[PDB]
């Protein structure tokens, strides 16, 4: 039974690899997963945002059925403890199970007292050891959670949290802008800590701050220890990088050295963090048999609340590599993201793969994998996918659904998206670069003729349309 | 049979690896390699310039048996093409082979005419195909050698090579400063070609003159088509770079992204172009019954002949990692290079290595993995290293010659370098950044005790002295 481990990047698009497109600046470590294994062309993540594509991922349901949605960093736990879990199912094969990286998911039952044991939290859902950012890089608090407790905390001087109103003594962005590396959208312009504002306030803490420049070496290193300690038993571990998402203040190791500024530094720092981790694999002779799959939470993003030169030091590059959308998308770039696999006991046919295949299909895949026998209420909405992650010839899926502040499915080369009729959130004004693809008008393309969706052939094909809403339809029915 | 790939740097010191110890540069592609294979920490080359640890890899034999050494851009084939070498005897088993890079071994049996078929060549060393920089980057002609014929040449336009006097109309270095990228010393501003002063002058041959910034892609595509055209045969790939050889003219792709200049830009530029055809073999399916082998021709140099920032943006970096000496040096660095040997298929165990080893014991190894029997007097001075080779729990050698100016002799932990009462070259004096070893007294160190060789103890041991000198005297004296 193989060792997993699941390289986990945030926001990181289509075209954002090397081995993807990417001229401007190269990612070796990923790119020679993707010589050595499978390079998928089709593959999905769950969801356009972090929150509702991590619940998929771990769960095996779509995200829509407990209306998961990005969380802020007091949020209760979304995921129910009491259920099977993707690491749960492990655990059952006899697996060890750990987490390092970025969390949002939820940590305990309704009010997070940070300063006492926070449960339930990963380990309840089936991580024998966790090491966390509990939201994402831009929200508070502003710490590290590990396993039950968060690390260096003091006592006399302790941690609380608010999304409400500013608490504490830490200046604030809006405030203090000679305090800033960089600039903050009002939404970012909060609490300061390590000269870079976030979105919320947090109070006491000291001693349990994070400096971000320090995160490459602060992650690989638990990953490796937890690699050691577990290397003679069978181990998964998920590795949720905070890269690429802002704010990107990449290591001095990395700063500047993409010439696409921080976004591109932060895209280096991401395969470096890799490397570290695969090479120890190889090192340690557990690489071969060893299943990774390295893959995306969501689509790209330029600017997404500092002032971090994305769009100014962009210049030719593409980080969807031609698909329309991007992050918080309905369209293509939305979910559409790097997915490789390396396996080298078990991958019958490196090369290219375009299965069509979801984030949602890891859980019963990996099931098969690990020999465990799913209840028919365990990963509904999953489906095995296995040959397809190890044959470059397989092919995989024959619908999918992707999700977004809308629905959208895809059947073969026919890309539907549902007319949108609700309100989004006030942030995502600040997000028009991309195209989020809501509209109260159905739309349907044909990839095939039409991989970019400029070409909206509803009003063609009225025929189909009412067939793939009725299956979204039909999908938000399923009892 | 495995094929066989030799990856041979320039000028590549023992601590210009991230794998070895340098921080302020990253190298994973060659470092990847280091993590599954097995890394070596005493592998030499036999000397410590050019052409002489070019020489004793292909025959076999130790360089001083021939009066190899730096040779000019217009030197007949100093190898003789009536005897065997490593590529003939790879021939006899079968192997279809090949070299990409520079030669540096001489062409021609007297005068070469560029504007005609030059041979002999690599061609009739036992090379099915050749694409050959003819000396060294800072040498003239500044042209492709294609097999036996220059690359892109005009016979209306035709090419001559002096060493001795200026011909031709090109400007040189000494009367147009303004059209230099980096200044020269005096050896180096002869003939300009592309923005850069060479050694020697050259005439004619406006269509075939290279471009010092194409280099990688010019030499990954000649080699991966090597590949692509021979993938279904067994096959040997000699890869000798440019890099990290002076001039420095990093393609725009590493160009500022070291920090180190120029120098530690060639050493990103040698790592791209490794896991180029590193992805090749991944990718076609060969990487797992082929062997790599990674080293470099001697050791490094910081200023080489050109003001391109080697020294002032070095920082805290060591390219001899503690080692005494360098390029030309008899002191351990001058041999003392990184090796890395990689082949999934055959390696026993991996990790890191201490067996004693050098370049000149490439030739029985490979011979005994291609299961050919060599003649009484075939590669006389190589050895069978393959246990070593393939199992980083395996030794080497008793003893082990280096070559310089002088001549030295590895014994185990004892390091002896023979007096030297002779003359050098007054361009060495351009290079005294360096210790060379060169001394009247003869020296002795325990690099067991003293790695530097700081503290020499050959007046604490004139007996070892004199049985070590005895062997060096043996060794120049077998017939
Ligand atoms: O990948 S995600 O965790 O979904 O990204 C979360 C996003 O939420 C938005 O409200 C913020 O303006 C973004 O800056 C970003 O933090
Ligand atoms: O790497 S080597 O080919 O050994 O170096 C040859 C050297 O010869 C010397 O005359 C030059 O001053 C150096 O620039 C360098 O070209
Ligand atoms: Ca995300
Ligand atoms: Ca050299």
């Amino acid at each position: 039974k193989p060792n997993i481990v699941i390289f986990y990047v945030d926001d990181l698009g289509y075209g954002d690899l090397s081995s993807y497109g990417m001229e401007q600046a190269q990612t070796p470590n990923i790119d020679a997963l993707a010589a050595e294994g499978i390079r998928f062309t089709d593959a999905h993540s769950s969801a356009a945002t972090s929150t509702p594509s991590r619940y998929s991922l771990l769960t095996g349901q779509y995200a829509f059925r407990n209306n998961a949605a990005i969380l802020p960093g007091d949020a209760p736990l979304i995921i129910d403890h009491t259920k099977p879990t993707l690491p749960k199912m492990l655990q059952k094969a006899g697996y060890k199970t750990g987490v390092v990286g970025k969390w949002h998911l939820g940590l305990g039952d309704g009010f997070v007292d940070w300063n006492k044991a926070v449960k339930p939290g990963p380990i309840e859902l089936g991580f024998d050891y966790s090491f966390l950012i509990p939201a994402t890089a831009d929200r508070v608090p502003t710490v590290f959670l590990e396993n039950h407790h968060v690390v260096n905390l003091d006592p006399n001087d302790p941690i609380t949290v608010s999304y409400e109103k500013r608490i504490g003594n830490r200046p604030v962005g809006t405030e203090h802008p000679e305090l800033l590396k960089m600039s903050a959208d009002l939404q970012h312009s909060n609490t300061i800590v390590d000269g870079v504002s976030r979105i919320g306030w947090m109070a006491g803490g000291k001693s349990a701050e994070w400096k971000d420049e320090e995160f490459p070496h602060i992650f690989t290193k638990k990953a490796i220890d937890f690699i050691s300690d577990n290397k003679d038993e069978s181990f998964m571990l998920f590795f949720p990088f905070s890269d690429i998402h802002v704010p990107r203040v990449p290591n001095k190791m990395f700063a500047g050295k993409s010439g696409m500024g921080p976004r591109g530094d932060a895209i280096l720092q991401m395969d470096w963090m890799s490397g570290q981790i695969i090479d120890e694999l190889k090192k340690q002779g557990l690489y071969d048999n060893t299943l990774i799959i390295f893959s995306s939470d969501n689509g790209p993003v330029m600017d997404d609340g500092y002032a971090d030169q994305a769009e100014e030091l962009r210049g030719d590059h593409d980080p969807a590599a031609g698909y329309r959308g991007g992050k918080y998308s309905a369209y293509e770039a939305g979910t559409r993201v790097p997915m490789i696999i390396t396996y080298p006991k078990g991958i019958k046919n490196n090369g290219d793969s375009n299965a069509l295949v979801s984030q949602i299909d890891i859980y019963k895949s990996l099931a098969e994998l690990a020999g465990v026998k799913l209840d028919n209420s365990e990963a509904i909405d999953s489906k095995n996918m296995l040959p397809a992650f190890l044959d470059a010839k397989e092919s995989g899926r024959t619908d999918m659904l992707e999700e977004s502040f809308t629905l959208a499915i895809r059947s073969g080369k026919w890309k539907y998206i549902a007319p949108f009729n609700g309100t989004t959130p006030d942030w995502l004004a600040n997000k028009t670069a991309i195209e989020n693809g809501l509209k109260t008008e159905p739309q349907l393309f044909d990839l095939s003729k039409d991989r970019n969706e400029q070409h909206n052939v509803a009003d063609k094909y009225p025929k189909l349309v009412f067939s793939l809403q009725a299956k979204i339809n039909k999908i938000k029915a399923r009892k």
